[PDB]
């Protein structure tokens, strides 16, 4: 039986599993009034990926495909391939192509092309996940660009940079988009998570994304960092119980700072009340202690 | 009871470039006798020691943070960047590294997006280029210069740079095997990771190759790394003791259950194969590298 | 007509040192054959061109502003330097270092102060070792040392210079310039060294005795020209008719001249005197421009 | 007849005339509910110093004198004050207090330093409480407070001002003159108070934000004219042809005029503005004299 382990990583050595950016802080909040069903960064403790989660850190909210013709007022239609470059099969039991953004808003980035004659071009672009032509489950999506310099029918890649909404309220990180437009409803979704113990809230790995304009704070929370996605997938260690007891330890000090539950479906809960950051020392790290049952009472923070 | 050395089980489509935040596109071998191979990113020993400017975060390779200002003296607008380490400290040049971790390790222009968020929460982001051959590219001294087409940048504001691809006009301006001058022309490069080369007849370096995006021109954007970023992270975590200077590795197809080729994974973090000429090494989509055994340096690899 | 050259009418007790924010204490002459006098603050041409790290504000000499981050005065702090603007200093300007940067080897003693966005404040004594390997002002940073640990990181910090803070006198070398870029590169864009170009002449200095936080340091600091002359020449920019302006120290009570001196175009004075000696002046006397002369003019001794 | 001129100075090239710090901004405000009578930085346009105003930028809120013992900043010390030039202070002089005495109520935070005949030196943080009953500089003495007990009695002592040192913001009152003679008598020989005298006009202030040793004090200090103007007018002594000089802030980058103001004979400015508000100026702009004018001039609103 292979033991369960966490990688030894510092707050500044973790990457967001819903975006190609580093983790900036730890955060907690009540979550009764939101649905926490993100589809990227979703993995079980025994290394089973769920939702649209994949392994490549740079490919979260990115895409590959072929461009066609349809202030960012130039509209382009993207026929989506898999991030392999292999053709995307909508019949596959997944909500959308792996790496598809799992929130409502506009993903700001750069679309680039390389033609057979070796000519190239790349310009800023936005992916509106709220538009009726955001149908990646059907195999296509729409980008908008400020530039007209794009050649139709050429292979196109998208590099995510941050959020590109105009008003803060258009970015809702806890509202899944319609992966099929309004043709049909979302399917094959990774389960939604919630704390299930009195006085416990979710613990989030928080990033602040770049913003192309407006006053969007670009706050994106993920349940588990991308390195844990990659680590559990490699290890595939059998989950002994539903809950893993984890502790944040300071190697400078020897002291433990707080304890937490790491649940089998891939999320963390702590004993705290209110929307608040969790300030941690620069050398601290999460450490696996043992398998424990859901009725464990954590020391409050 | 000696902790065994391992490679993560990753297919070709599951690896990331360690010199740029992009997926690996192919495997490639090439003669390098006439060139010096000394990249500074993606440099790790098999027992988990990072070298050069290598760090763990995949997105921070060729990215930077700091404070933007207008420079003292078609991408026209010039901006000066006082460089911060990732934690938000200013970069202290007294540290024994060639440059801030993740600083580009090639000659050319890095094309990306510079973004700002002001204390009153106003934001902006526009395309930008980092010329690593500019005389004001002195990251070791704590500064660099970006070029932009837009003028919408507030000075004295925190600024991030996300790298997307090459930005040179003429393909020959991108020299992936030519180091930049980390201190400009004021002093020489320091604390470099050592250069690598095959030390056996009939052997060539094996590269993990990516085709970076390009903002224009005919640049193929070819970037070779010695080792994927996932092996950098894995070896750092494992730190398994290196039994010898060479680890024998085999590329196995798990459906066939048969090895396609074998290679030497050297202790300093680079691979060699028994092959002559510049050529891609095509592999099945489910194949992956596997550690076979520690060997002596004079082990003879099967050809190809 | 041609705009005439003038000196401000100022008494000895109405002049400020141009290398430190203190009043001028006395006049002094000294043989300088075996040293290189090349100070960077208080460097101005007679026709109003500033040189070195010289600027106009008297309080900003050996002061600085920036952001403090962490790194018996035993607490070390990293200072990311800003211009008086608030924006980081650009190392690409053709100056030796940020304007006002100290131009001597030793420790500057002062007070570092902070004011945070929530309006909370703190201030404590600090020292600036201009010989430290981490004194890299030209690169945009330096290292302060404090006895108090009460300093918030990532907060705007000012430094008010008070005086010397060396332990033994020999650490203070007023005529030894620091390495503005640490040991990464050598000093550049320096104002030229100065020396008398005539037999029997010595440099004339405006001398101040800086406060000292401890030890036996005399705190002696000599500037070539007071800060008021820096500000005056910059405003007037009168054309220099020759390389030497004859200048006379006059007593307005008695109407008599006490001595004469050469005010050179590069911005320094020489007198016909031998040996290390103070120059005693009446409390109401002052320098006054007499005429432009040729370099081979012979000053009356003393 | 010598014409009246202003020095060509930028916002960032001006010093506060009530404290040895640079000017940070321009400000305006209604002043009906305060007495604007501040004694430092008081000069007439024809070059006459008033109040406790002197020439040296570093000596505002500073003192020289002899220290002796008397009775957290625990240690109390008595200062027998000399003049800033080391000359004995005469309380019969027709001035409010020794030149450079603070002209506000609060605590001046700085460093007291000593150098002894045997060349031993000390320097530590110190505060001058101008509201204390033993703050009697007109009588020739004040009291400092220190946290360090390392001071030698009967030794020459200097004081370098750094900023404010009150605990609560309300202790610092920049528009309340201290009692230069304690409560033994009232203030004498004061520079006159100023106020706008035209409809829609308010005073224009040169504003700095002083460092603070603690608490949440904003350390905001307003002066009527910058110290460089005090020095320039003293040098020029140009005849004031009328009571009001018309002055315009011009942008050399664009050649355009941004606002105009009245510069009054007693040394203060008024603008056509309403409400407490900063006056934002471009970095290269400067004040330019236009002509002499009468008090009934109507300024263009801002």
């Amino acid at each position: 039986t292979k033991p369960f382990t966490l990688p030894i990583l510092t707050i500044s050595e973790m990457s967001n599993s819903r975006f190609p950016v580093p983790i900036d802080s730890l955060h907690t909040s009540p979550t009764e009034n939101i649905v926490v069903q993100c589809q990227n960064g979703r993995v079980t403790l025994d290394g089973e990926l769920m939702g649209t989660t994949q392994l490549l850190p740079s490919q979260i909210c990115a895409f590959r495909g072929t461009l066609t013709r349809s202030l960012f007022n130039y509209y382009w239609h993207i026929q989506l391939d898999n991030l392999n470059g292999t053709p995307y099969d909508p019949a596959e039991d997944i909500p959308a192509p792996l790496g598809t953004p799992d929130f409502r808003g506009k993903v700001f980035g750069v679309a680039s092309q390389r033609n057979p004659d070796s000519t190239t071009r790349a310009h800023e672009a936005k992916v509106d996940t709220t538009s009726g032509r955001f149908t990646p489950k059907l195999g296509s999506l729409e980008i908008t660009t400020e530039s007209d310099d794009f050649d139709p029918n050429q292979p196109t890649k998208f590099t995510p940079v941050g959020v590109g909404v105009d008003n803060e309220a258009e970015f809702q990180q806890w509202s899944l988009p319609n992966y099929s437009g309004q043709f049909t409803h979302n399917m094959n979704l990774a389960p939604a998570v919630a704390p299930n113990f009195p006085g416990e809230q979710l613990l989030f790995f928080r990033s602040q994304l770049p913003s192309s304009g407006g006053r969007s704070n670009g706050v994106l929370d993920c349940l588990v960092p991308q390195e844990w996605v990659q680590h559990f997938y490699q290890e595939s260690a059998p989950a002994q119980t539903q809950v893993a007891l984890v502790r944040y330890v300071n190697p400078d000090t020897g002291r433990v700072l707080f304890e937490a539950k790491l649940h089998k479906l891939g999320f963390m809960t702590i004993a705290k009340n209110g929307d608040s950051p969790i300030t941690v020392p620069p050398n601290g790290y999460f450490r696996f202690e043992s398998w424990v049952n859901p009725f464990y009472t954590l020391a409050p923070m």
